[PDB]
């Protein structure tokens, strides 16, 4: 009854991968076209520099994994965010992996890096201005990094909040708080959560 | 530890005491030093509801506006309307303005009433105000030009719906979110207070 075209997942940000593949594998069996993930926020730039270099160290390992395995598995990678804040090293690797995988049909992984929803909205507003378009919901929407509405917004962890992730896109997103101390989760419980989603009533106001 | 300046509330919009429970929420806000209480009455999308449903909602809203004309200023509660008010019938707009004017000076609690309101629309309207003022289009400027500039600390959903439904999206970027599965009527002061206590002890990093 409900179509899940766009699934957005965020995991706890408190000061492993299996869950991520299980994640991607399921979006696929389920015919979920867009998977959106939150890696690094605009506000995260204020963290302690140690915590940051550590996160980009992880990120870098993730991107390497993307290059190797994304194309042959027919997965696409797209980076959203204010990417200009990023070091050239990462930025290049990103650009590369996007280009390598640009032609993948089976799933689209939207990776949010140096990303914030308020920044996105501001940037989108400007895109609109510089095209000499009327400022309205529709033109703004179409000029986001990610125009696509979120259907299911999924928090893997104990934090109850959006933390500046795809706000605009979430106006009518179904929200789901899946508690854990460990960003863990099972193929089935995903499918469980999904099932739940398809059945719950969406009125879009 | 966490301070709660701005409480937002939305109840399930699908399928008396209500007035009594509301007083308790308002008393709890005062007792707790919550300066702002934000309520969701009618949204921009709600306009696509059957005409009979819209009719009934404005019928009640009217009833509530009257209560507020009666009870608000003598309790030092301020009322503010947000949303695109230009979409409202004349009789309504004026009656809103009336209670607004009458309670404009009220110090103790500020009740923000979202009527013909949508977050996306609020956001667009804020961007035009910034442009119209020849300000730079940035986060801070857009914030300050919202109908309601104040960040939401706690977003409380009363009902079974799990979603924000175009309610104060910008303000909620880092808002703590809480789903209480009950009807509004069934809520007690003790419960409001508890939920509040819970929010106060939650870890808020704002991205660190
Ligand atoms: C591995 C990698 C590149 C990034 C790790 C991202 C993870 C697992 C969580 C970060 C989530 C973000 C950006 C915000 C969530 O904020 P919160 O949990 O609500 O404080
Ligand atoms: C009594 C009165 C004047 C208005 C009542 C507002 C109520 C009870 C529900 C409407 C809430 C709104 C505007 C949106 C929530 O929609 P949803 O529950 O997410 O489908």
């Amino acid at each position: 009854m409900n179509e899940l075209k766009h699934l957005a997942v965020v995991m706890d940000g408190n000061r492993g991968v299996k869950t991520m593949q299980k994640l991607m594998e399921v979006c696929m069996e389920e015919n979920i076209s867009n998977l959106s993930l939150f890696a690094f926020s605009t506000e995260n730039w204020k963290r302690p520099k140690d915590e940051i270099d550590f996160i980009f160290e992880l990120l870098d390992r993730c991107l390497d994994e993307a290059l190797e395995k994304f194309e042959k598995n027919n997965v696409r990678l797209r980076a959203i965010g204010d990417l200009s804040r990023l070091e050239d090293k990462v930025r290049e690797k990103i650009t590369l992996v996007e280009e390598k995988t640009k032609h993948c049909d089976a799933l689209c992984v939207n990776l949010a890096i140096s990303y914030g929803a308020r920044d996105e909205i501001i940037r989108a507003a400007k895109r609109v201005i510089e095209k000499k378009l009327e400022l309205n919901e529709e033109n703004l929407t179409q000029n986001l990094d990610l125009p696509l509405d979120v259907d299911l917004m999924l928090r893997v962890g104990n934090a109850k909040r959006l933390s500046n992730f795809l706000l605009w896109q979430c106006s009518y997103a179904e929200i789901y708080f899946s508690e854990t101390l460990f960003p863990s989760l099972t193929k089935r419980e995903f499918k469980r959560i999904i099932k739940e989603f398809r059945n719950r009533e969406r009125t879009f106001g």
